[PDB]
């Protein structure tokens, strides 16, 4: 088919569309909800479960459950239902007349890819498919060849150093600190002021609060000293019922745990330290082009002032002679999808799909020896 | 053809050009590298190998390999690739419409010259060719007729005593100490300060450090005593990644192993003793002109103060009545190519080529009987 | 004193004892852990740090840090604490009334030895001391005089060719691939099955499973083909919490990085190839005894079937006429300590110590001129 489906499936969001476009047409949260109450009324549609915005609208009754956890798929029936919703009820295109493109984080269990390709070749009967790393697709979107990518989505944060068309597999780091931990920490620290949120429906509200009211502080101690005279930092948010919530230092305390994982109990290095270490694991004469090309991807990298603090933190480690620049495109959120769409439409790539006949003979193990 | 090709082919560098000029136009390292990594990106030219500066600029990915070792050519396909790069992509001239001149170190395996002739007559279809010793060409460059030449390049160091128009083949010495062992010894003793270099790419960095930061000391014990108060000898170098490396007595410890091969494990004599022994092997009535005419050639002899120490070392052995003079032209590096260009353009030499029809009947054995 | 301490200090383990014995009485891991948590309870022992087994038993709380990295001591205070624990709280012997013997890998920074002497002479006030290479001590333990020793410990692997009482310093090779890289690679490849270990307390568990469940395969591709029908290779291990972990081809995949360093990205040759190159670096008339005397030392050389593969690989390189034998004593781990104890008790060696009055005049620089 001339147009191929590219369906990026992250840990928190589902973004799908067609190859060759610029922005996806189908974007929605990747949750599945089920009723947990009596259901006295008769004659109303007794749907077993709701997926996507249909569940986000009635979360008040349901019990939302994310099928993807830290990139790992736990419940596969929910994943099949979500894929069905993307293919039929959201994109209105049959899957057996188009090839599909998939994304999956590096350093992941091998059974995940085999089960993904088995599902897509059995329950959907697609003609071809291909799985690609998020970081290489994000680099494809930026129209570059050398540099490192810090992809920070909802479940995993990882780095992939890429030189002029070549990848270094030994320098690929991966830490399991992501947006879900940020939301959990915000929920935990919001009880100091008195506001308590427990259920998944309230977890969605806390995530919404984090999305549009939190910023990264360039300096932490100075900002804390400024917030000590709590006059110019407190904002307000509106609850669905009508109550007003005010927060102070939690605007910058919550996003700082990326740079200081010790706050949430993890013993590890911050994102700046991880990317510096990933730089240092490469050769010596290719470190300059990595320093000069720092690409920010993912949805968690949209906090205001993140780049201005990352530059200072990395400069504090790198030698003074080198110059440091981080790339902050205005379209961080859909960079992986844009790169996948660009790769799918390329005329060179169309000979590296996985045809149905090849899987019929090589079996599900074809992904490991044909995709990476 | 009025203008003949002269492509001097040393063990470390390739310098090619046109007969009749003063300096070669094509000079570049003689290395061939190959990728060793994944190659995940598509659409970028997947070249199998890179030759010359194209590989020197990307050494960070490849694994560089010198095809010529101690003057002995081990891999012939790499040599064919090197010659192809010299002729087509760097000199922009056809090889089948020009005659070529080649150089090789004396006391060499007989297979090398016949293989070179066969390759040049089969894969390139040259009309004529000729092979000559480096030392005699270096003598030609200086415009002299009597004297000895110490050629010290990258793989071999040798001597050729020459009286008026005649050569003494029994007095030709050859020791296998050259620049490569110098870089290896510098790498070995550079670990004392903590800096460790292992791979080939770092070997090039160490070679660059040696080329512009090492000098020959007139006295060794006095210089070591001076460096004991390590204040006035330390310098600094800038690594590609930005780190600063400082070295002390390693500036003069490394170049001395030419005068003292016992440091690097070999139980032989130094270059001064080698040239003195080569002088003494000739007749008695021709020694004075040899003492008065000492010609220094090659790239290894570019260390500052080498002539001042060689003069003292040779004088300490020779009888006090005789006078010692060593010539150190500002253009040691390209003396062999200059002499080759001078000889090629000479009208007398135009009868000592090797015609293609001569090779068609004599076979590859014509070189041994028509070149030396 | 009649009895002298021989306190061997490797990069992963500390083994100390008394001269004249057969096995050391003091063996413990060389780690220093510090608390990282609140410490709400009052009245309990608030020790700043724990050393040795006292920290190995409470790793669940602490953050262990190795003071020695690749033979180089980075943090000197931790080394002082470890030596204090070794002398007082584990051996119960005052250090000022006994002489001590130390070991250190070759081709090491010069500051290391002099700082070690300075520590031992200022902050312990020992009467005399001496440092020695591990390989020569391992040869001493075996009761031989000619042969090469491949010492493979935790941080460094090195070779020392030894003829009849003489050492060839130009043939000493050293690669930085050792057990720590083995553990890191095992951690990296253990995540394919789903199990992920990140913390140092989990690094200890990974080292433990590596120690007693991994073996070296004689043939790699045949073993992979056998493991394809994964029935007869899988084993089971018990993590402390209670779960079960089972692995397949990881039993032999990780050991093999000694022979194929390209798996971990390093551009070097295998240990067999480094040993062969070190053999070929010597003279021609001494290679026979080196071939006929191969001594294995270190703790990394205890993988089952290592000798059966090393002998095959070495025979595949050496000429067929020569016979190859490899010594695999049942006491590889403590061979260095045994050799040190043997040498310390020797009567001839008694005149080669470093007296305190000599250090008071010559200074810390006496080690370089009186030890090697
Ligand atoms: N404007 C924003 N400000 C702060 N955080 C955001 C914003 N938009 C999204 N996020 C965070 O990004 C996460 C979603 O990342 P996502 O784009 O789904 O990555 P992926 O598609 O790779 O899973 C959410 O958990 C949310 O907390
Ligand atoms: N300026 C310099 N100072 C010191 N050594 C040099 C310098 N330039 C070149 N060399 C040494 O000379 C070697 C190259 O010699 P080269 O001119 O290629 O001889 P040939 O052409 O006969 O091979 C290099 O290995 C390098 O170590
Ligand atoms: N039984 C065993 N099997 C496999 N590996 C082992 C075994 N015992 C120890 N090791 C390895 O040896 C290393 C320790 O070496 P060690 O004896 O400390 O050398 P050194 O004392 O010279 O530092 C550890 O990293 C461990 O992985
Ligand atoms: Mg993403
Ligand atoms: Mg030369
Ligand atoms: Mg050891």
């Amino acid at each position: 088919e001339t147009t191929a489906l590219v369906c990026d499936n992250g840990s928190g969001l589902v973004k799908a569309g067609f190859a060759g476009d610029d922005a996806p047409r189908a974007v929605f949260p990747s949750i599945v909800g089920r009723p947990r109450h009596q259901g006295v009324m008769v004659g109303m549609g007794q749907k077993d479960s709701y997926v996507g915005d249909e569940a986000q609208s009635k979360r008040g009754i349901l019990t939302l459950k994310y099928p993807i956890e830290h990139g790992i798929i736990t419940n596969w029936d929910d994943m099949e239902k979500i894929w069905h919703h993307t293919f039929y009820n959201e994109l209105r295109v049959a899957p057996e007349e188009h090839p599909t493109l998939l994304t999956e984080a590096p350093l992941n269990p091998k059974a995940n890819r085999e089960k993904m390709t088995q599902i897509m070749f059995e329950t959907f009967n697609v003609p071809a498919m291909y799985v690609a790393i998020q970081a290489v697709l994000s680099l494809y979107a930026s129209g570059r060849t050398t540099g490192i990518v810090l992809d920070s989505g909802d479940g995993v944060t990882h780095n992939v150093p890429i030189y002029e068309g070549y990848a270094l597999p030994h320098a690929i780091m991966r830490l399991d600190l992501a947006g879900r931990d940020l939301t959990d920490y915000l929920m935990k620290i919001l009880t100091e002021r008195g506001y308590s949120f427990v259920t998944t429906a309230e977890r969605e509200i806390v995530r919404d609060i984090k999305e549009k009211l939190c910023y990264v502080a360039l300096d932490f101690e100075n900002e804390m000293a400024t917030a000590a005279s709590s006059s110019s930092l407190e904002k307000s948010y509106e609850l669905p019922d009508g109550q007003v919530i005010t927060i102070g230092n939690e605007r910058f305390r919550c996003p700082e745990t990326l740079f200081q994982p010790s706050f949430i109990g993890m013993e590890s290095a911050g994102i700046h330290e991880t990317t510096y270490n990933s730089i240092m694991k490469c050769d010596i004469d290719i470190r300059k082009d990595l320093y000069a090309n720092n690409v920010l991807s993912g949805g968690t990298t949209m906090y205001p002032g993140i780049a201005d603090r990352m530059q200072k933190e990395i400069t504090a480690l790198a030698p003074s002679t080198m110059k440091i620049k981080i790339i902050a495109p205005p379209e961080r959120k859909y960079s992986v999808w844009i790169g996948g769409s660009i790769l799918a439409s390329l005329s060179t790539f169309q000979q590296m799909w996985i045809s149905k006949q090849e899987y019929d003979e090589a079996g599900p193990s074809i992904v490991h020896r044909k995709c990476f």
